[PDB]
């Protein structure tokens, strides 16, 4: 049980793309999309947020400051490798990280999948419970081990509040994002993600921006139904760099 190492695909076209994963996910959320972009010539870097991949109690000793710091380090890695063209994409939390990156750095373009404009305490807790349940079954943890992981959720309340403020701060400042942008959501995701996507699209400062609601995509747009259409759309968007 460990947090995965980052995934760096070297390409040939001189353009680099950061790919950022979901809350409680890992970079396996973006593996296929990264590889497909690299097959088109891009360099791709998919970091893993600290804490992710660990059992729930350990996971909850990291927070949004740690996850953002890793994103900053990933961007700096690409700068230090010599890339002059750096772009970003991500799903859910990774979409939020992409927007925050765009507020900090001269990204060439961004593609944001399934970003929320707010999250409730109950919604975040439910995601932690699902993560803990899935981890325990994969690891075949016994009754007592699995039960203790869920016991620790109450002490994460302050970090949930921090996560909510992190979202709010990004959403308040979308007007500062001005590079070309592609905002995507899935028609088989909850309605709130369509509402969120419209809000994000409308508040971006970018002159060149598009909104794509893909009817057969689910929340994790990179996986499952609709994936070929999602990838075609995202790859076409980044191919405008070439
Ligand atoms: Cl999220
Ligand atoms: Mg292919
Ligand atoms: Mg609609």
């Amino acid at each position: 049980i460990k947090t995965p190492s980052p995934s760096y695909l070297k390409g040939t076209n001189g353009h680099a793309i950061l790919l950022l994963h979901s809350f409680t996910g890992t970079n396996r959320d973006v593996k296929h999309l990264a590889a497909e972009l690299n097959d088109q010539g891009f360099s791709c870097y998919a970091p893993n947020y600290p804490g992710h991949g660990l059992l729930l109690k350990d996971f909850m000793t990291y927070n949004v400051d740690d996850w953002w710091e890793e994103v900053e380090k990933a961007y700096q890695f690409l700068v230090n490798e010599g890339y002059e063209s750096i772009s970003a994409t991500g799903v859910s939390l990774g979409g939020l990280m992409t927007l925050k990156l765009a507020q900090h750095y001269p990204l060439k373009r961004i593609a944001v999948m399934s970003a929320p404009k707010e999250k409730s305490d109950d919604g975040l807790i439910e995601h932690l419970v699902y993560y803990s349940q899935r981890m325990s079954n994969i690891l075949n943890l016994d009754q007592q081990a699995s039960s203790a992981q869920l016991a620790a959720i109450d002490d994460y309340e302050g970090e949930i509040t921090k996560f909510q403020h992190f979202i709010d701060d990004i959403m308040t400042n979308l007007n500062v994002i001005k590079m070309p942008a592609n905002i995507l959501f899935g028609g088989k995701d909850a309605p709130s993600y369509e509402t969120s996507a419209h809000f994000i699209y409308e508040h971006l400062g970018s002159v060149d921006k598009e909104l794509n609601g893909l009817k057969d995509s689910h929340h994790l747009m990179t996986h499952g139904e609709g994936r070929d259409i999602l990838e075609e759309n995202v790859i076409r968007f980044f191919n405008a760099l070439t």
